[PDB]
């Protein structure tokens, strides 16, 4: 409990608290990348119904991380948060366990709880272990940056296995096996990490930290309010500070309909992936097990551009990585319409066929997505990082979660304002794929992202002239 | 972090952390008043080998109690202890619950494990919960003294109806259920407990908390090896007040002697539960439900003798209570082997029975021990409150820990010695009860408690002349 010692806050810091983040990740796809093929048939919802009650949890998983890095921040550490919401989690994907095997009125109760009582603590956790974790940083760093920056890219392209697995192998073994085992491994994973991350409670320091923007900007959204009836340094510089995240707002809305176009890769582009050829030789592939072809698109993505990357700044003159900051932002708004209008494509191609009277067809929509995606989530990151103040830098982090969130929220609103539209004689999103007329939800959705990407290219143009002058 | 506040620090005190002392008093019985049971038919041991081994595993539940209730004290918090060895046992009962699931040589390794892991989380967990609830305590008691001692005296006999239900229904769903909802809802109930118990960090207010005597009595021990070649107020009073603890010794090792009749009632009595008179009518009694015969016999006790203690005070002049100090304890021990010899003489009137060619026999000797029990530990433990300093005050339930931990520790070592000294051609205790001669192994305990208890009447003799002397 006193201060800092070489002999003892220690590589535990990076070891024995990770692997809550990486288990969180396990478990985030193994669950959220299935889920909809469990409330399909093994919970028996309607096709609209499921991947509605999905995006909603998805989406709450990062409305939650806002407010876990928050807490973390500003109120009982880090090592609180990382404690509590492991808990909180093991606590909530053991009633998802128990929600396969125990026996609709009072078991989707029952299920909808541990789905969002799951997403409140892999919310908390993911929002502090990754940021504690990293408590490894000297003044000058004698001899650790080595060992640190490496270790955390030897664990990061290390997740980044556990990732292809977890759609890969735990899809199978739900698909397969059973929902016990799949979900009690997620559950036993977590006991056996968050046991462990404890136990490393003495080879860790804990440091003290606050949080910002958030406190600052209600400060100054309080002085608006107070002086409506009038209508020192602070004002001079805090204020002034204010505004310039007001400035993203365009290129940050803009940003939400990319992460519908990955909400529907998830839930709807699993409707589509069962209803059609599933065997190879003997043994088969499940529904799920598609976002391989997405998670190998961003891999790849990242490894490829990893080095077609001085090779472009070379031939196009540039100071750091191949234009990254805006330019990275549009090409991943440009591919997720294309993504949607080739499932349309891909859709009509095999449905009219079935009215007369299938595994290759999804593989190119899952990776246009894992393509622009890759550039996107990189392009929005390395955005306020280098447009935003030293101040509020990394706390800007939000600016991506509340992106996402937003996005599937914006998707389930989609899903529903068509469920009333176009009801009940033929409707889009059918209780039966084959039955309505489903690639029209495409239509919609690639048009809403076409002609977003299009005010984004006026947004960027309007950006360049007026953030340009300060 | 910073200082007590009475508009925060309260009942959530006392209800969030407590839940965890419940949920491990109610496993500890339910997992161990079983396990014989499990090692017998499910796992396939013999009956010398498998009570030896369950008799350590219970010995060690309160020899790591003697560890860790000074960990706490001496390092890193009683929260944190709370806090880790909840997990602890989180992870040791879900692989005991994995041990029942996924499959002996391998699948011994990881049962040994996970209940030498589960001791160590129990031990931890049972040793500070109580010590931590407890935190409700101010200058004068403003109020709080009604609240909390009313609090203490409601989850107490709340507690009991636990312990009677962990060996009565718990034992049931073992036996007739499968141990998997046995033992897995066992672990359900800690993974809620321990993330219900880091809800309310926030309701709780942490105290400076000091470790003894063992800091003291070890650097005492430390002096005399370092004072070999010499054959200023620690010599003339705490060296004085560390050999006053080692008068206990004579009486506190007369004790470990009762825990072993205790434990021959919870190994070798569910074996011969198991092997008669089962049948109750339509439906069956379980082997390991002969326990609530001596849960009873604790409980009957406690309250039959808080109402004729006033009675027996009256008749026979006392102070405080009706003579608990030291008599109470001679009370037990002629009660210790009176259940073994009730328990050999049974054994004679139907093991007799079964060569010529059953669920009341078992009955009186868990009655005679669970009354015997309920003096043997209140005047174990109303002994050296009243015969020890203020300052060594309750550090002195290590001498109980440690009562324990040896006599069942002496079970082991007794049969071990009985099964290497009799064999094999006609042993005692055996696989086949019919086979073995196993009502002398009861006559054996019967006269090693019988002399001890002549043993102990010695030592109490000088008990109140060598240390009254004073």
């Amino acid at each position: 409990r006193p201060a800092d010692r070489s002999k003892t806050g220690g590589w535990a810091s990076a070891a024995m608290i990770l692997c809550i983040e990486a288990v969180e990740r396990l478990t985030t796809l193994g669950i959220g990348v299935n889920l909809v093929t469990y409330l399909t048939g093994t919970m028996h919802l309607g096709n609209a119904t499921a991947a509605n009650t999905v995006t909603n949890f998805l989406g709450t998983s990062f409305m939650l991380c806002l407010l876990g890095g928050f807490i973390a921040d500003t109120f009982l550490g880090r090592y609180l948060t990382i404690a509590i919401f492991a808990a909180i989690q093991a606590t909530g994907v053991s009633i998802l366990t128990l929600s396969t095997i125990i026996p609709s009125g009072i078991q989707l109760t029952v299920l909808y709880l541990a789905l969002y009582l799951t997403a409140l603590g892999t919310g908390g956790v993911k929002a502090s272990v990754s940021g504690f974790g990293s408590d490894q940083f000297d003044e000058t760093e004698p001899k650790e940056r080595s060992k640190m920056t490496y270790f955390f890219n030897r664990f990061f392209f290390c997740i980044n296995v556990g990732s292809l697995l977890a759609v890969t192998v735990l899809v199978y073994v739900q698909d397969d096996v059973g929902r016990k085992w799949g979900y009690g491994i997620c559950a036993f994973a977590i006991v056996l990490a968050l046991s462990v991350f404890l136990a490393g409670t003495n080879r860790y320091r804990f440091k003290k930290l606050i949080g910002s923007p958030m406190t600052q900007v209600a400060a100054v959204i309080v002085a608006a309010w107070r002086n409506r009836k009038l209508e020192t340094l602070s004002t001079l510089t805090d204020v002034e500070e204010v505004k310039q995240i007001v400035r993203m707002l365009p290129i940050w809305a803009t940003c939400i309909l990319f992460w519908t176009v990955h909400a529907q890769l998830t839930t709807l582009s699993v409707a589509q992936s069962e209803t059609l050829d599933r065997s190879i030789g003997s043994f088969e592939i499940p529904p799920a097990s598609m976002a391989v072809f997405y998670v190998g698109g961003l891999l790849l993505t990242t490894a490829v551009y990893d080095r077609v990357a001085i090779r472009l700044c070379k031939k196009l003159f540039n100071y750091p990585h191949g234009l990254r900051p805006l330019q990275r932002i549009g090409l991943g708004l440009f591919f997720g319409s294309m993504a949607m209008a080739v499932a349309a494509l891909v859709e009509l191609k095999r449905l009219r066929t079935a009215h007369a009277h299938g595994f290759y067809l999804l593989i190119p929509q899952y990776l246009i997505v894992g393509i622009g995606e890759a550039l996107i989530y990189t392009g929005q990151l390395d955005f306020f990082l280098r447009e935003c103040p030293k101040g509020m830098k990394g706390m800007s982090t939000g600016l991506l979660l509340s992106t996402l969130a937003l996005g599937f929220f914006f998707s389930s609103v989609l899903v529903t304002i068509v469920e009333k539209f176009t009801g009940k004689a033929h409707p889009w999103i059918a209780d039966d794929l084959n039955k309505g007329r489903l690639y029209n939800f495409y239509w919609l959705v690639a048009v809403l992202v076409a002609l977003n990407f299009l005010i984004f290219l006026v947004f960027s143009k309007w950006y360049v002239y007026k953030e340009k002058r300060l």
